[PDB]
């Protein structure tokens, strides 16, 4: 079995669904309203865990406003979430429900290696 | 065909490389002797092409001195290298040969997704 599985902490997570058909990954969710004071910073939860398919990866990754910007193994048992950086003057308000990143499975694979000539 | 292929530029560059029998990657190394500046920073060159396989996307990821860091795909044919930075007061020599980077072949995944009461 290859299974991707989420479990909510609490009732204001959101479950993850893709955005579009041919996304690479699932849209995470901001459980809660957070304000992102300008020039600081906030980490915004989704309050889900989070089991990736044993032997893969699961990269957190972008969905003004910087996004830190992380990668999981299937031993991951934290509350998924991004730090946002606000280098604006005004502060940024991440209302319940808004899209904050994208969770991209990977996995690391072995081809066959050689050289050539050109290409 | 689940192959990667490099290709030398010049006679500097350096064959790929694997570092230990459990390495996720193959690693890369400097085609030239190249000194980064105290405080500065430097744009190390491999001298070779990569030619990821079809459908997926090669890391150069870290094998003092921060690296950046970069993701290629099949497309890609520049000259692989990293940007080193030197946050020390003292110059540092990269030498022909240093181990630079390891180069890791990843692939995106569409597993099966469910929600769970807890994992």
């Amino acid at each position: 079995t290859c299974v991707l599985r989420f479990a909510k902490l609490t009732e204001n997570a959101l479950e993850p669904v893709r955005g579009s058909a041919k996304a690479a990954g699932v849209d995470l969710r901001s459980a809660y309203d957070v304000v992102v004071p300008a020039r600081g910073k906030a980490i915004v939860k989704t309050d889900l865990q989070v089991q990736v398919p044993e032997g893969s990866y699961g990269r957190v990754a972008p969905r003004f406003i910087d996004v830190g910007a992380g990668v999981v193994d299937e031993d991951y048992r934290g509350n998924l979430g991004v730090v946002l950086f606000n280098h604006s003057d005004v502060d940024f308000e991440v209302k319940h429900g808004d899209r904050i990143a994208q969770f991209i499975c990977e996995r690391i694979f072995y081809p066959q290696l050689v050289m050539v000539d050109k290409l």
